[PDB]
């Protein structure tokens, strides 16, 4: 076994922080998977389908920073396409590994399996080239530097790549590097600096009071902590808005809440919107993160750092990082910033205010798309919370997924699932998965009958909005010879309570059927669902 | 409710063979999809997810000669997008209609969710040309004649079409057509025509045996009967490979097996390789379909016809209709070939397992198979009359048979339908039996349980980890996907056992589901042709 290209490529991904590849074997990536498990550094995780592996890498990164799928040619890679697009619309860095023909087949043009029949080989990658930043082409001759160039890249730009991996040049000889893989510091030029830090400090100066809005791009470029530690050394009204949550301890003094616009709760609109000046900190002003497009933040109350430039007022300053930008702002802010801030029936209301009380430090908190993620808004989070939630993609079935690859990348701490029962249709084959590897998420699925979403938006009484009425409860049993769950079904307040205190410490696999009410929807949902179809009529 | 583009979309779907609409509501699709529900003539079917919509409207295109599919923009689209590559690979006519924001928001670009957050709204579009003949994106200003372009270039292509239609584009006002959308005969010119006739009755005339072998473009072109009609009317030496089983009733006189290199029963290769010149009608001679490209078949032993060009021997006559080009080889055959062809154990094995189902199949039975130890098993049925046999060993997406049998019952709700598919590919597409279920449908699935990937043990590592799955408990499925299943389930590792079952459930009376407990290194005949010259290229 010398050392070839499918080890170098394995030594880079763990230099960027994956300790897993998830995905799903094919006979042009076989050979490049035994390099995966016969190495001590990687863990090979199959996965059910490509779709929910790509889910999983998903969570994963979310976790630990960097994440890997690796699919087989055509079929397999197609199949995770909506998974790898999530992931750059969230700037999420998944490394797509495409196991291909060899070379030599490729430039014969020979009508193999998962083609098209016509003896092209590039369509599939072209088709990815939307939704990376970076992919190669791997060839003998260029196999080490395009790996190199497209996890640096990936490392820089905190979204996808992709690589194509002939099953020739995956075993053509490499040589093992002194170094790992780093992404060198970048730093803006200090006359740029300048001009960014003067008005910036100009502006902040004539501050009465200023209030830190931060989101989920200080999550990707991991300035979380720098974030928590500017508002402990600076105490201010600050907020996140639904991607970002998680970024703050929500019971710190100045958190009144997460911001979603016009939908807010009183005490954030006033904190946030009410302050002369608002910090905008990696923040992205997506129509479900507003309301429809309701906030009320101008661009003279408004400073803003984006990964590559910031703004202040009118004015754009690019080639900034981010991370210089806001250290500049938490030294200026330094200079100034003075003057410190049990039911019956199961309902959206009571279900919120049951988990309110159960979470806990250190929960990994995952939540669909649906009453699932708009109720979850409204939780107030501990410390050391990993709140994951896709909001601009918007993918059901995304969640269930994702939870496996988050119980994958932390298997000591809880993970508690949140999802409807019509998202977790759609990829419930990976429960298979965390049953096979012995994990024990709290799976909580939000039963309303339904596509309750849809019918708040559009035909509530539409068949088209109905699905197959799953019996949630058995799920386990049918896809594990030993599951080793625990299930329930609940319909009142005080049996989920009950429930939750026996699963609080996740000795085994848990899934709570949550019966709801059709119609019922949590209170952002009422306010996101007025304007959502006032496009067409 | 005026009649709007919606409507004409919907109308024109009808006219085009498609009783169905298989997809997944989103808010970008929910107004199109209230046409939908009050139109009589297009029956929504709501799906458990996009890929398996896209496999299932695959599937009904194959019993139907066409399909749609509705996803939502960019969320649901992309989640279809390997069920519409398959449909390219494979020549199979669905239509993608992807619901899609408004078109002012797009103009605006707007930070809207299932976007990549950069405004730009034509990304995935332009990620679906190369798997379509024919896409657009709908306007005010173009609707419905870019509707009819597409639909119509779906027709004479037998392949997949897109139309991105943003919400407020549905709604604008429409006129019903008086005709239906039809796709006019092509015609070669006629001295075209001639010189192609001329150059293979040349070759006929001089030839002592000829064999015909036909394949899956011949299904998807809709010439079926004609090919069947050729052999009863020419007697003489025929076949088809993997991805055109069906096109023949196999008892008939002059069929001796399916052909796949190689690695065909030594009666086909004498008859079809034998012979000094073969007809291949519709072919394409993949990896799958001749055992790692060992078949025997050389350019002056073979006249080939494609749907828009035809060869004999060297020389290629394009511009002429795959049609016209049969018709001119029925007339020459029958003129110059003038032959008359000369014509329960106790464990489950693979061997006594394909020769239980042998003589279980029956005429009108719809027959679906996955990759793995279940297409290459079933390659050896002997096909009675009449039977649709859904296999996909071009593009070869495992998780297809059983979502694309959701597709092929839809469309035949009488017909009989057999669901051949390993333990490993069920897994993929498990929701769809939810929706088998929910519809009340009752094919026979019959789950190949091996405890993992074999077809790929088979082929390297069937130590290693990476080809075990997770073990599922088949026979409670249904019971887990659904409240009230009209289901039946059995686990079988006998041979008497498994024919006494397929016995009591001959009429589907229910949904029955089959767990057929398999040795784990056991693989049919073909493969073992097909493993050796698999692992003989990238290593
Ligand atoms: C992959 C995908 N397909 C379709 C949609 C459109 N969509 C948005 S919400 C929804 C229904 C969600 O239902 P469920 O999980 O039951 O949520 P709830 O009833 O709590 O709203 C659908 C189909 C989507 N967001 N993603
Ligand atoms: C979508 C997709 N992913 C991966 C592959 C590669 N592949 C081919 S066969 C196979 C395993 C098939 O398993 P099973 O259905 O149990 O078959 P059997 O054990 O009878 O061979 C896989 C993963 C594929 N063909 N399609
Ligand atoms: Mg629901
Ligand atoms: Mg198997």
């Amino acid at each position: 076994t010398p050392y070839c290209v499918a080890d170098y490529l394995l030594d880079r991904l763990t230099d960027c922080g994956a300790d897993h590849l998830f995905g799903v074997p094919g006979d042009y990536n076989l050979q490049f998977l035994d390099h995966v498990i016969d190495s001590p550094d990687i863990c090979w995780v199959g996965c059910a389908n490509e779709l929910n592996a790509s889910y999983a890498a998903d969570g994963y990164a979310r976790c630990k920073g960097f994440a890997a799928l690796l699919t087989t040619f055509g079929v397999g890679e197609l199949s995770a396409m909506n998974g790898i697009a999530g992931s750059y619309a969230e700037h999420v860095p998944v490394l797509h590994i495409v196991g291909a023909p060899g070379t030599a087949s490729q430039q014969r043009g020979e009508l193999l399996h998962h083609t098209l029949g016509d003896g092209e080989f590039r369509h599939f990658y072209h088709m990815s080239e939307p939704i990376t930043v970076a992919q190669a082409i791997l060839t003998e001759q260029n196999a080490c530097y395009e790996i190199d160039r497209v996890l640096t890249t990936m490392l820089r730009e905190r979204r996808p790549g992709y690589l194509m991996l002939p099953a020739d040049v995956a075993k053509k000889a490499a040589t093992p590097p002194v170094n790992a893989l780093t992404l060198r510091h970048a730093h803006a030029d200090s006359a740029c600096l300048k001009a960014f830090r003067d008005a910036a400090e100009n502006r902040l100066a004539m501050s009465k009071r200023t209030a830190l809005l931060a989101d989920f791009l200080v999550l990707r470029h991991g300035l979380k902590h720098a974030l928590q530690k500017w508002v402990k050394d600076v105490p201010m009204a600050h907020a996140t808005m639904l991607m970002g949550k998680g970024i703050f301890d929500e019971r710190h003094v100045g958190f009144y809440g997460t911001y979603s616009g016009s939908a807010s709760a009183g005490a954030v609109k006033e904190a946030i919107e009410g302050a002369d000046t608002v910090l905008c900190i990696g923040t992205r002003f997506t129509d479900t993160l507003t309301a429809g497009f309701t906030h009320q933040l101008t661009p003279s109350q408004t400073i803003e750092v984006q990964p590559h430039a910031s703004r202040v007022g009118d004015v754009w300053f690019t080639g900034i990082p981010m991370l210089q930008a806001i250290e500049t702002l938490v030294e200026l802010c330094k200079q100034h910033v003075h003057d410190t801030p049990p039911d019956g029936s199961l309902t959206q209301d009571n279900f919120w205010k049951t988990l309110q009380t159960f979470i806990r430090p250190g929960d990994i908190i995952l939540a669909d798309q649906g009453t699932s993620a708009f109720g979850a808004i409204d939780l107030r989070l501990p410390a050391d919370v990993n709140f994951i939630v896709q909001p601009l993609w918007g993918s059901i079935g995304y969640t269930l997924a994702a939870a496996f690859g988050a119980q994958t990348a932390c298997p000591n701490r809880r993970v508690i699932v949140l999802t409807g029962d019509g998202a977790a249709q759609l990829t419930i084959q990976e429960l298979g998965s965390m049953l096979r590897d012995k994990q024990h998420p709290i799976i909580l699925v939000l039963n309303n009958e339904g596509y309750t979403v849809e019918r708040a938006i559009h035909g509530p009484e539409q068949r088209y909005n109905d699905i197959a009425l799953w019996n949630w409860t058995q799920i386990p049993q049918a896809l594990s010879l030993d599951p080793q769950a625990q299930c329930w079904r609940v319909s009142e307040a005080e049996q989920l309570a009950d429930v939750l205190e026996k699963v609080a410490h996740h000795e085994r696999l848990s899934l709570i059927e949550v019966m709801l009410p059709k119609a019922d929807i949590p209170p952002l949902l009422g306010a996101i669902t007025k304007a959502l179809e006032a496009r067409n009529s």
